[PDB]
């Protein structure tokens, strides 16, 4: 039923169209710390806990 | 729910911690002996007995 059909004498028939479409991502920070004491790795039986 | 994140400024945020376990072993003692005396060396039919 939707063929594109063209008569001898045409003008105007058949025209098209085109589209785009935009895609995006995003971003993000983590971090995470820990905390000691000198007295801690000053007197522990383990040297090189660090 | 507990993934680390952070903001602009990150104050005392995300914290964490370690842990050692220790092990061990011992060794024990052990022993057995026999007895004999001269005749039953001397007087019997094979050498070699020892």
């Amino acid at each position: 039923s939707k063929l594109p059909l063209l008569t001898e004498n045409g003008g105007r028939v058949n025209r098209v169209g085109f589209t785009r479409i935009a895609r995006e991502g995003s971003i993000h920070k983590f971090g995470f710390f820990y905390e000691f004491t000198q007295e801690s790795i000053d007197f522990d039986s383990d040297d090189g806990l660090m």
